[PDB]
DNA sequence: GTGGGGAAGGGGCC
DNA sequence: AGGCCCCTTCCCCAC
């Protein structure tokens, strides 16, 4: 729990200071070696490289199938079970992911 | 108008 | 203080 100077709002977590004043200037201090572009967090230049590297950790408990990230494993879970998770509860519509439900629900017209 | 890919942040655990 | 992983919303796209 600490507060920016920047925008002057409780960010928690304490090496998560110096991340979140990154947002405010820009700055992309962390650069791929290979390709020669830079990131302004670390964890997404190890994406980047899981990117050049091949590498396909994200394995399937079900049926084994592996995937780049990790979004495409979830991709993967609704396939085996619960296609349509979401719902609105006002019109009862369906909806396959949860920005897809606000995207029903930014309109809010059932409500 | 619907699905999805990727981006951009915030947080939890070690 | 920071790596590594998760989550979220949002832009923008082919269909
Ligand atoms: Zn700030
Ligand atoms: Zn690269
Ligand atoms: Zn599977
Ligand atoms: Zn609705």
């Amino acid at each position: 729990f600490q507060k920016c100077p920047i925008c002057e709002k409780v960010i928690q977590g304490a090496g998560k200071l110096p991340r979140h004043i990154r947002t405010h200037t820009g700055e992309k201090p962390y650069e791929c070696n290979i390709c020669k572009v830079r990131f302004t967090r670390q964890d997404k230049l190890k994406v980047h490289m899981r990117k050049h590297t091949g590498e396909k950790p994200y394995l399937c408990q079900q049926c084994g199938a592996a995937f780049a990230h990790n979004y495409d494993l979830k991709n993967h879970m609704r396939v085996h079970t619960g296609l349509r998770p979401y719902q609105c509860d006002s019109c009862c519509k369906t909806f396959v992911r949860s920005d897809h439900l606000h995207r029903h629900l930014k309109k809010d017209g059932c409500n």
